[PDB]
C-alpha cells in the first residue's frame, strides 16, 4: 500500500503545514500537523476542556462505530517550545492520503495548553518520530507509520514541505519526479528517539564550504532552524544590522535586509536554503525588526533542523531495519 497527501502552510510565513487525516468511521477530518519529531497521534476532540477550544475541528469518539476506548491508558507530552497537552486514549481506524491504519491509538485531548488553544488551523499532532517517544502509560503506543510500516510497498515516508506553498507527505514510495539529481542517504541515530543524523558542515552565503560534523535532528514539527551558536553567529555576522536581542528572544535583523542562503551538507552532498526563506517577517506588526529562521540550539541541547531546512529539501525517512535519512534538491 502507498499513501499521498497534501501538506499546507498554515500561514504566510509556514508557521507550521497541516495535512488532513480521516479519523473514525464515517470519517471524521481533522487537519493535523505532521510532527517527526514526536510520537504521539493526538486531537482536539469531545473530551476538550471547552474554554480551551476555540476555532479548531474535533474528533468525537461517540459519533465512530470503530473508536473503543484503551481502557486505563492516559497521554500527557511537553514539546520543546514549552507547550503541552494531555488525556486518555482511544483506538481508531486513520487515513492518510488514502493509507488506511485500523487499530491506531487516537490520543483525546482533555487539556491543551494555550499556545494550541490559540492556534485555530491545527487540530492536532501525528507524530513520526520513533515509537519509544510515545507518551501512553501504562502501554506505549505505536505511531501512524510503524503501525503502516508492514503494509507499505516499501518501509518509508517522504517530506516534501513547500516554501510559501502547499508541498506533500508521501507513504510508501519515493517519487522520483519530485527531487532533482540524486538522493544522499545518511546514518540515523533512533538512541534519543528522533530522526537524528550528523550534518558534514556548512557554508553562508557564496562563503566556503567549512567541514564540521552537526548532530541534530530532522524535525518537521519545529518552525525554524536551530544550529550552535558559532555557526549562527557566523550566519548573521554577513547581514548588517543583524542582532541578537534577549528581548525578542534570537537573532532580528533590518526588514530592508537581503539574507544570504545558508547551505548544509548531507554526506559530500550539499542543500542550499534560499535567503528569502531565512526572514520571518517583522517581529511585531508594522515593525522594521524581522525575526531569523537561523537561530541557536545553544539553550534547547540539540541541533534542529526544523521547517527551515526540510523545506529546501526532498526528504526521505527510511524506516527499513537500520533507518536513514535521505536528501535531495528540488
Amino acid at each position: 500500500s502507498t499513501g499521498s497527501a497534501t501538506t499546507t502552510p498554515i500561514d504566510s510565513l509556514d508557521d507550521a503545514y497541516i495535512t488532513p487525516v480521516q479519523i473514525g468511521t464515517p470519517a471524521q477530518t481533522l487537519n493535523l500537523d505532521f510532527d517527526t519529531g514526536s510520537s504521539d497521534l493526538w486531537v482536539f476532540s469531545s473530551e476538550t476542556t471547552a474554554s480551551e477550544v476555540d476555532g479548531q475541528t474535533i474528533y468525537t469518539p461517540s459519533k465512530s462505530t470503530t473508536a473503543k476506548l484503551l481502557s486505563g491508558a492516559t497521554w500527557s507530552i511537553s514539546y520543546g517550545d514549552g507547550s503541552s497537552s494531555s488525556g486518555d486514549v482511544y483506538t481508531d481506524t486513520v487515513s492518510v492520503g488514502g493509507l488506511t491504519v485500523t487499530g491506531q491509538a487516537v490520543e483525546s485531548a482533555k487539556k491543551v495548553s494555550s499556545s494550541f488553544t490559540e492556534d485555530s488551523t491545527i487540530d492536532g499532532l501525528l507524530g513520526l518520530a520513533f515509537s519509544t517517544l510515545n507518551t501512553v502509560s501504562p502501554t506505549q503506543q505505536k505511531t501512524f507509520f510503524d503501525n503502516a510500516k508492514a503494509s507499505l510497498d516499501s518501509p518509508v515516508f517522504t517530506a516534501d514541505l513547500g516554501y510559501h506553498a502547499p508541498g506533500t507527505y508521501n507513504f510508501g514510495f519515493i517519487d522520483t519526479t519530485a527531487y532533482t539529481g540524486s538522493i544522499t542517504y545518511t546514518a540515523v541515530s533512533t538512541k534519543q528517539g528522533f530522526w537524528e543524523w550528523t550534518s558534514t558542515g556548512y557554508a553562508v552565503g557564496s562563503g566556503t564550504f567549512k567541514s564540521t560534523s552537526i548532530d541534530g535532528i530532522a524535525d518537521t514539527g519545529t518552525t525554524l532552524l536551530y544550529l550552535p551558536a558559532t555557526v549562527v553567529s557566523a550566519y548573521w555576522a554577513q547581514v548588517s544590522g543583524a542582532k541578537s536581542s534577549s528581548s525578542v528572544g534570537g537573532y532580528v535583523f533590518p526588514c530592508s535586509a537581503t539574507l544570504p542562503s545558508f547551505t548544509f551538507g548531507v554526506g559530500s552532498a550539499r542543500i542550499v536554503i534560499p535567503g528569502d526563506y531565512i526572514d520571518f517577517g517583522p517581529i511585531s506588526t508594522g515593525s522594521s525588526s524581522c525575526f531569523g529562521g537561523i537561530q541557536s540550539s545553544a539553550g534547547i541541547g540539540i541541533n534542529i533542523f526544523g521547517d527551515v531546512a526540510l523545506k529546501a529539501a526532498f526528504v526521505v525517512f527510511n524506516g527499513a531495519t537500520t533507518p536513514t535519512l535521505g536528501f535531495a534538491s528540488k
